[PDB]
């Protein structure tokens, strides 16, 4: 959209440093490249049984269309060439004249063609995403100098979606056994990631996939980044007014008048307060039960949201038999359960009363997240009772490993003869969610893909919006 | 810096979202926070034993400055303002006409004081490497308000960095024991981790702080990102021309001749070839013999490097006991002692031929190139005979937790008086001063003396005030 950010990555060396060498290492008459995407593997992480495609059409705008644009064919042909030899003499110490990255230039456009997996659609693992091949015989060399560029860009937005994905899974899962309806589910996983994401872009792209499967997000760049590459028809994401540390201690020590003026300063809305600065359950224990009649006074769309910010995962929401007190063998769930209403639903387990409200936003993982809902199921309380934040230890530990993303070239074309290189091999076709063939020629017939033609010679063929995004995605479950 | 991306991030909403929910949260007549970034714990990663200061000046130019002048202070005001209270209004139905955003506009500046390490110099673990407030009574929301936009971008420029100073060390020590020099080991760790960096974003900072210690990089846009916000005048990152596994095969099965063919199209720069596209063995045991000849031909300046890809990281360069064939029972470096030359130097470790190298560069950590040092000078070979490409499964495997770093507030000033803020459900109280590398006080107040203060003021009100060039940040590395 309409800002901008100062860059120094030259558009012409966006890749690891050893592809500028491989032009001329390739055989003479080579003439195609054609490289595919691919999540391989999910050992390290096997809840993760359906790859989301998300990324690929900011990817598309971003880089190929207006970096490129932008910062190269936009500017002057000799001054690109010059600052271009000028690096390889320099860093390695070899005349490169440049005259690949001229008729590259004069060209206008990458001579590329992407075919990529609709975003919002999902496949098995070692399925296909993307491929990639170059459209002019030139320019063989440029399908994999592109590698690198593309999954340091590409990685992240579909492990987020992915992960993203799965929690929603696991959330469905357990509303079908402890709650009437699964109105609660697009709230229950809040990004709260943003800070411990590796960059602002890191942040913006990792946000976006937590927004393809949920409404609930504290990133607002990313909320940004999916309105000016994808847009949507409605709010794209949520959030509410929440206390921070700072907050509370700057308030001193009486945490009963803090509660309080938070409250008077959010009459109806939604506020989460975050309780241990002090003595947690002392607000809990204590002060609750004072606020008791202020709490159920307030709208019901304006309800009090407790927020743990320590302790162990499970025995805070869930309770620990090994004691001293009652209340730290209850947990948060079950005090708040004494102290306010609830109600028993059709299914028998244990709803609060909808005043108040818990989030756990501390380190949660995948795992932590599902044993948290076992045990509440466990003392027979509904899975809405719990809101999770997901931060960094969800979304930033993860790497390019956590699925296996490759860019592997297969199938090359040399003097007008195309041979398989060496998984896959050859060319690829996805015939549904958990079947590809490979082996294919540019001959071969691909009426039937489930990869659909995206980009080509520096247009963007095919444009979606977030709401399709989330429709695709529906449809998958 | 004469390129640009475009850009989505709102300035005035560039946060954690319940960042705006707090100015009315706080108590009435707040005027001053003050907040330090600390690296509190090293219990995730106890080889960081040392805190490496860097990325500071680039943040400050790239955001603080370029960033809110591009997008915010030369931008209109009444647009700025009103996307922020449309933003406001549409996510928490709540009327905030945006006067103190259009406070900050009218001033023009950020009125904000920054004090840090000066970059190359090093910290211990739990000591602060930054303090940030503001210098404008209206604008105590401002310091809290940028904490998210401070740590998503700095945590990783450290680590990286901290990272690659634990490499050097071990790798220092290591020469120390078995070489006769160590002028191999600026090119040692070579920096292979741009495509597993989660952005372009990361791979750029992340980079930079492998250049710290190290000249070897594969990570072009750190490089240059390194000249855009630092400068140099000696030399910032080297590389070779190295092939791929799609190079290899295209070229087909026979990869003697492909070898041949490789190496004469760079006959004067050093040339890595991947090693395992068909047979990794028989290239080593059949293929490299049969060139010998042409290999030791070959300039000085222009060794050939072999890279293996594949295979237990420890048994392809040691060697495994329990293997069925002798060349995999030594190791790739034994291999090459047997089919090359070699020396023993005044350690008496066997430093091989250097018209032939080897890199290995397939998920490399921490351990495991400490691991194959172990296993090189337990057989008597010289640490300088491998080199690593250090890939994503160490510069991207990591979290704002692997150093424990955190920005909290420490100090609040409410009607002209300075308060401590602490939780304790580090925990630092009041203004800090660090005294030494290892040491600091912190029950301050702003009128205490902070002279000799290791933390030196850095920004102010727009400015930047002290501008250090990337070749005073790897002097002050090597002092340390
Ligand atoms: N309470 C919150 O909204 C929050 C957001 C991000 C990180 N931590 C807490
Ligand atoms: N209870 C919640 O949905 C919520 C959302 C965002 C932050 N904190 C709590
Ligand atoms: N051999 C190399 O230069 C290299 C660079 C990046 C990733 N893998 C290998
Ligand atoms: N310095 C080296 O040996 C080397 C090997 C591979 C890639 N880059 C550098």
């Amino acid at each position: 959209l309409n800002y901008s950010s100062r860059a120094s990555a030259i558009p012409s060396l966006l890749c690891d440093f050893y592809k500028t060498s491989h032009r001329i290492m390739y055989p003479e008459c080579s003439q195609i490249i054609y490289s595919t995407f691919t999540p391989r593997s999910n050992e390290q992480a096997p809840y993760l049984t359906q790859v989301v495609s998300f990324g690929f059409q900011a990817f598309i705008i971003k880089y190929l269309i207006h970096y490129f644009n932008d910062n190269f064919f936009s500017r002057d042909k000799h001054d690109v060439v010059t600052e271009y030899s000028a690096f390889i003499e320099k860093t390695l110490q070899l005349e490169d004249t440049g005259e690949h990255i001229a008729k590259l230039h004069e060209l206008g456009y990458l001579p590329i063609r992407i075919k990529a997996i609709p975003e919002g659609k999902t496949v098995a693992i070692k399925v296909p995403v993307m491929t990639i091949e170059n459209t002019h015989s030139d320019f063989f060399w440029l399908t994999n100098y592109l590698e690198t560029l593309i999954n340091v860009s590409l990685w992240q937005p579909m492990t987020s979606a992915s992960i993203a994905f799965a929690y929603r899974t696991a959330l469905i899962k357990f509303a079908n056994e402890t709650c009437d309806n699964q109105e609660h589910v697009p709230f229950q996983s809040h990004d709260f990631s943003m800070r411990g994401m590796s960059s602002l872009e890191s942040a913006e792209t990792s946000g976006a996939g937590h927004l393809t499967s949920f409404l609930g997000t504290d990133t607002i760049p990313a909320l940004s980044f999916v309105e000016a590459y994808y847009g949507s028809s409605s709010l794209i994401g949520t959030s509410i007014p929440a206390s921070e540390h700072s907050v509370m201690s700057s308030h001193g020590v009486d945490e009963l008048s803090t509660f309080r003026y938070l409250m008077a300063k959010f009459p109806h809305n939604m506020l989460s307060i975050v309780s241990d600065t002090t003595d947690f359950w002392h607000n809990i224990t204590v002060n609750l039960p004072l606020l008791k009649q202020e709490i159920i006074a307030r709208p019901e769309n304006a309800r009090l949201v407790i927020r743990p910010d320590s302790g162990n995962f499970f025995a805070i929401i869930c309770g620990d038999p090994t004691a001293d007190t009652e209340h730290e063998r209850k947990g948060l769930i079950e005090c708040l359960w004494d102290i306010f209403g609830g109600t028993v639903n059709q299914k028998g387990y244990k709803v609060i009363n909808p005043h108040i409200g818990a989030i756990y936003g501390d380190g949660v993982t995948y795992e932590k997240m599902f044993k948290i809902l076992e045990g509440l199921q466990a003392k027979g309380f509904a899975s809405s009772n719990i809101v999770f934040g997901v931060g960094a230890q969800t979304y930033q530990r993860n790497t390019r490993d956590t699925l296996g993303f490759a860019l592997k070239a297969t199938s090359i074309t040399i003097n007008g003869e195309e041979k398989a290189i060496f998984s896959q091999k050859g060319r690829v076709k996805v015939l549904s969610r958990d079947t590809y063939v490979d082996g294919l020629t540019s001959a071969d017939d691909f009426s039937d893909d489930l990869l659909e033609l995206l980009f080509e010679d520096g247009k963007l063929l095919r444009q979606t919006d977030f709401d399709e995004i989330r429709q695709n995605l529906l449809v998958s479950r």
